[PDB]
């Protein structure tokens, strides 16, 4: 089956398991503490020295997102055809570039940075609600009518944002109504109120 | 047919050309100019403001990731089923976060922290000269036995790092083999030595 090997954060882990559990699927989870990483270990077993590692079956994969397309092209949260698969790339590859810029924040420098970075939050969070106004309204999902893997990446990454800039999503009607409408769905909603979700931190340290 | 936009340099529009030249493909580049740029027009219009735009037909992309899953799923360079495609990816994130780290070089100081930069390399090489001597030995491609759009990234990644560190690849057989290799497949090699190649600068600051 599933398993996703992870410190004890939500992280980069949070989307997939976000898509996991709102898709049903069964998974386990092994915690990696700061102590069994600095032993040295399973550092070294990993292709990039890094977390998370994530296992179906025997396939052993390492990096975030190429779990998410994993298991969106397992489980069919690909688009219907070729053109919205490269859509919801785009998208993807969007949230990413704006993750790489909230964890720089977030461990290179949240004090001195966090003002700068709140003030250019709409400027990056623009693009995402125009993708909405142009895809039904904004009444479905991100790409197309069905769900996937780049929505369950594209609502953890406004959730943390709503963490760190509360109200940054009040100017995007389109977006808000996105993050209550996904966050609604009955497995994600039981998921995202659970301990497994609420009691894990967003970052591995303590900021957010 | 397809449509590059982007400024006069190779950066991450590398990859991409070199795939569609060995794939035989056809394509238009329109050249961004600073000046054209600075006018702001162009980048209001782009979705995260920014370049590559890529155009198939009506379809209009953005993203060099994008763009290079895009053509490796309509061309067939996307492994020969989902687990291959997996690998493709985790190859392919691989590449893309070490060009990060040397864009970031390039752009932010190259001064300061090219000896460090290139002090870190062989660790960050080591992991594809493995994944190599896994598949194959290394005596074809990136993953599996036939070349897939992760290739031409990884291909293109090599090739600047021997330019910012030459010989960084003496340590690494199968990897150097493997450029080797690649760089001979014939209408990539007559893309490699064509004026449209070599009289583009691989970054934007004349910085390599």
């Amino acid at each position: 089956p599933y398993t996703v090997v992870y410190f004890p954060v939500r992280g980069r882990c949070a989307a997939l398991r976000m898509l996991l559990a709102d898709q049903g699927q069964s998974w386990k989870e092994e915690v990696v503490t700061v102590e069994t990483w600095q032993e040295g270990s399973l550092k070294a077993s990993c292709l990039y020295g890094q977390l998370p590692k994530f296992q179906d079956g025997d396939l052993t994969l390492y990096q975030s997102n190429t779990i998410l397309r994993h298991l969106g092209r397992t489980l069919g949260l690909y688009g219907k055809d070729q053109q919205e698969a490269a859509l919801v790339d785009m998208v993807n590859d969007g949230v990413e570039d704006l993750r790489c810029k909230y964890i720089s924040l977030i461990y290179t420098n949240y004090e001195a940075g966090k003002d700068d970075y709140v003030k250019a939050l709409p400027g990056q969070l623009k693009p995402f609600e125009t993708l909405l106004s142009q895809n039904q309204g904004g009444k479905t999902f991100i790409v197309g009518d069905q769900i996937s893997f780049a929505d369950y990446n594209l609502l953890d990454l406004l959730l943390i944002h709503e963490v760190l800039a509360p109200g940054c999503l009040d100017a995007f009607p389109l977006l808000s109504a996105y993050v209550g409408r996904l966050s609604a769905r009955p497995k994600l909603k039981a998921f995202l109120a659970s301990p497994e979700y609420v009691n894990l931190p967003i970052n591995g340290n303590g900021k957010q």
